[PDB]
Parts: structure tokens; C-alpha cells; sequence
DNA sequence: ATTCCACACT
DNA sequence: AGTGTGTG
């Protein structure tokens, strides 16, 4: 009763680009906007492998992982934009300086966990403690939340058209709110909808670029809210709505269940909603998932999770990698090295505008590798010493750490994959 | 022949 | 450390 949390302490939102890759090239190409595009790496094996879809190419059924010479089949007027190419291999600068703007937008309000290359979480607890102070028991016009969806209303007794239903939603949910009391979790979620509609509205404003949000409790309620709108709109997810949107909800949809791990849960509970969970003990989902998996999923499954909006906006690693598939696998030493050069290079490139930029030094090198036959995505990790950002220093040094997996002038057996990444970083 | 960050476990 | 999972 009075004791039993409800996970409803916070507002979290979290916050992520529209087809990101395609609405930058977009951005810089006018002839590619409003028309199925999609961007690809690489190009001579199948057309390249297309890495982000415009919605209006997914409605043919283009998807991420296809290559573009089968997209082109379901698509036939499929425009393409091709990733940067140096050194070698492909180049996504363009879109982390892309993201580098929307993210310093998004900083203006609140204090940003950077997720991805196109997401961040946001906590606006404070914001919207200084909004609802500041509004004065003032209710909520339904034209501050223009782009926003209530998850389960409209409900109970211009209905068919979506935006119809939208307001409809809307307008039972504004009109349900106890605008007093500005202890109300469902009205600071209310509220955190309106900064969220003011942040999206910067980040277009200022860089072109739309983006959908999730507005909820917690990190996984947030991320799952911002999918279910998109694209172009923002969804509020309140503590109450979790009931009915869980019992039908497939567990892998649920963020850090979507591998091995849910896959277990299906498979030893014998369920297939997030809200079946609600039917197991703490002890008992701890006893087929660990204490830690265990507590989370019984608290997660009743909307409740406590993971922070880290206050992070930086990556805290800087790598790069290449795979050499098929027959293309490394099979000489010289081969080797002078992969291994070019990845050192574009590390150093980042590495040296890193420092300029964010006032750091990386400290370690890692180095990675895959070899030909091995089921597992890496092979071998091995670690040393970063302490110039020298590229042929740190190519060397790479290959004096990972020359002994040779079990052969030749290599053998042959590299799949080359993987050099910076990590350990110190203020500089 | 899909390609190119963060964190748990031991 | 080094291995592995999950993510986007
Ligand atoms: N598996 C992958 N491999 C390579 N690049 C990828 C990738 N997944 C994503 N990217 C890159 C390319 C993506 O543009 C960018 C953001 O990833 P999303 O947010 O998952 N997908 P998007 O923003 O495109 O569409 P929307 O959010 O509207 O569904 O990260
Ligand atoms: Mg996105
Ligand atoms: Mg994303």
C-alpha cells in the first residue's frame, strides 16, 4: 500500500533521430529529400550494404542489412547515398559531427546521457519542477503538445484518421489532469511532454533534422515510448498505461532483452509478454536469471527501473574496425600491416580533434582480431601502452601484440577482422 | 559477404 | 585483463 514504489520519481525522455544517416545526406542534397533514399557502405559487393532507410523506401520494404542490389529490386526508384571512404574504409565523421550538433542542442535543457550516435537520454525532473512552479496552476492547452501521443487513449466511449485519434487521446488525457497538486506524477510527465515538444523543435529549427522522443518514468519506458510514434512525433508513456501496454508486449521488444537473455526467459517461464512476468516472485526470476537480471525483471515488468540518466555526453572509447570477409581474409603479414596502418590513421585523425575538442588523452590501446573460421564476431583482444598519438607508432605496437597469433612472410590462419580502439581516458 | 559503442562476468 | 552480450 503506502510503502510499495512506483517507480514515478523521475521524468525521463529519451530522444532519437529519424532515419538519422538519411535525413544528414538529405540535409546536404535537396535532390534526395522527399523521395525513398536510403544510405550504403561500400558499393562493389551487391551495391553496398544499406545502413539507414527513408520511411518513405521502407514503405516498399526496404531494410537496414539489405544490400542495395536487392533493395533496387523492391524499390526500383531507390536513391542512394554512399558513406565516406578513406583510408580504405568507411568513414561515419559526417554523421558524428551531425550528432555532435544535435547533442549540444539537446544539452541546453538538461543534462543528456549520450546513448547512440542519434539518441540521448534526457532527465527532466528538474525542468519540470522549475516549469510547474513557474506556470502557476495554469492548466495545459492541448496546442503546447502539437506532436504528442498519449499510449492507450483515446479510450472507452474525425475518428478514422490517425491525427483525429491522436487528439482525441489528447484531449482525455489534458482533461483527466489534476493541475494542482504539483506533486502529480502523470502532470510532471505532462509537463516533461512540453519541454520535450520545445526540444524537438529546436533540434529542427536549428540543424533540420526531426527526430521522435519517448516521455516516461524511466530509461526503457522512455525508449520504448519513442518507437511507438515515430517517425516525426513524440509519445508520453505514464506509469498507468503499463498494464495494458505490457500484456501484450513481446519480451525481445523491451531494451537488454532483445538476445540470448529473453530468449531464455521465453523459453524457461514459457510466456511471451513482458507483463506475464508480474506473475513470479522475486526469488523465483532470480533463480533463473541471477540476482541482479532477476530483480530487474520484477521491477521492470511493473514499469519500474532505476538505471540514471548518466551525465555523460561523450563517447568514452574512440575505435574503428574492418572485416575482411570470404576471400579477402588477410593471409600475409605485410597485408596485415598495412591494414593495421590505415586503421591507426583515422584513430589518430579522431584521437587529435578529440583532444582539441574535449580536453583528453586516451591512455590504452586495443586491439582485436578474428580469425577465419571462428563462429565468435572476435577472436582475440590483446591490450598496451597508448602513449603518443603516433599512427605508425601505434600500428606497430598493434601488430607486436597480436603477431604471435601467427601459427604459420605469410599469415595464417587468415584475419578476418582488424579492430583498433583507444579507451582509458585522463583530462588533458 | 552485414558492416561498423557500453557494460557484465570472471 | 580478456571474453562475451546487446546495442544502434
Ligand atoms: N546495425 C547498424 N549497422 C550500421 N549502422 C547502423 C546500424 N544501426 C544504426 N546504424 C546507424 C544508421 C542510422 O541512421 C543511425 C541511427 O540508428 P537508428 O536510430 O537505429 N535508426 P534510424 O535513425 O536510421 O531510423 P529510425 O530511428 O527512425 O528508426 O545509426
Ligand atoms: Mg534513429
Ligand atoms: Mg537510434
Amino acid at each position: 500500500g503506502p510503502h510499495m514504489a512506483t517507480g514515478q520519481d523521475r521524468v525521463v525522455a529519451l530522444v532519437d533521430m529519424d532515419c538519422f544517416f538519411v535525413q544528414v545526406e538529405q540535409r546536404q542534397n535537396p535532390h534526395l529529400r522527399n523521395k525513398p533514399c536510403a544510405v550504403v557502405q561500400y558499393k562493389s559487393w551487391k551495391g553496398g550494404g544499406i545502413i539507414a532507410v527513408s520511411y518513405e523506401a521502407r514503405a516498399f520494404g526496404v531494410t537496414r542489412s539489405m544490400w542495395a542490389d536487392d533493395a533496387k529490386k523492391l524499390c526500383p526508384d531507390l536513391l542512394l547515398a554512399q558513406v565516406r571512404e578513406s583510408r580504405g574504409k568507411a568513414n561515419l565523421t559526417k554523421y558524428r559531427e551531425a550528432s555532435v550538433e544535435v547533442m549540444e542542442i539537446m544539452s541546453r535543457f538538461a543534462v543528456i546521457e549520450r546513448a547512440s550516435i542519434d539518441e540521448a537520454y534526457v532527465d527532466l525532473t528538474s525542468a519540470v519542477q522549475e516549469r510547474l512552479q513557474k506556470l502557476q496552476g495554469q492548466p495545459i492547452s492541448a496546442d503546447l503538445l502539437p506532436s504528442t501521443y498519449i499510449e492507450g487513449l483515446p479510450q472507452g466511449p474525425e475518428t478514422v484518421q490517425k491525427e483525429g485519434m491522436r487528439k482525441q487521446g489528447l484531449f482525455q488525457w489534458l482533461d483527466s489532469l489534476q493541475i494542482d497538486n504539483l506533486t502529480s506524477p502523470d502532470l510532471q510527465l505532462t509537463v516533461g511532454a512540453v519541454i520535450v515538444e520545445e526540444m524537438r523543435a529546436a533540434i529542427e529549427r536549428e540543424t533540420g533534422f526531426q527526430c521522435s522522443a519517448g516521455i516516461s518514468h524511466n530509461k526503457v519506458l522512455a525508449k520504448l515510448a519513442c518507437g511507438l510514434n515515430k517517425p516525426n512525433r513524440q509519445t508520453l508513456v505514464s506509469h498507468g498505461s503499463v498494464p495494458q501496454l505490457f500484456s501484450q508486449m513481446p519480451i525481445r521488444k523491451i531494451r537488454s532483452l532483445g538476445g540470448k537473455l529473453g530468449a531464455s526467459v521465453i523459453e524457461i517461464l514459457g510466456i511471451e509478454y513482458m507483463g506475464e512476468l508480474t506473475q513470479f516472485t522475486e526469488s523465483q526470476l532470480q533463480s533463473h536469471f541471477g540476482e541482479k537480471n532477476g530483480s530487474w525483471l520484477y521491477a521492470m515488468c511493473r514499469g519500474i527501473e532505476h538505471d540514471p540518466v548518466k551525465p555523460r555526453q561523450l563517447p568514452k572509447t574512440i575505435g574503428c574496425s574492418k572485416n575482411f570477409p570470404g576471400k579477402t581474409a588477410l593471409a600475409t603479414r605485410e597485408q596485415v600491416q598495412w591494414w593495421l596502418l590505415q586503421l591507426a590513421q583515422e584513430l589518430e585523425e579522431r584521437l587529435t580533434k578529440d583532444r582539441n575538442d574535449n580536453d583528453r588523452v586516451a591512455t590504452q590501446l586495443v586491439v582485436s582480431i578474428r580469425v577465419q573460421g571462428d563462429k565468435r564476431l572476435s577472436s582475440l583482444r590483446r591490450c598496451c601502452a597508448l602513449t603518443r598519438y603516433d599512427a605508425h607508432k601505434m600500428s606497430h605496437d598493434a601488430f607486436t601484440v597480436i603477431k604471435n597469433c601467427n601459427t604459420s612472410t605469410e599469415w595464417s590462419p587468415p584475419l578476418t577482422m582488424l579492430f583498433l580502439c583507444a579507451t582509458k581516458f585522463s583530462a588533458s
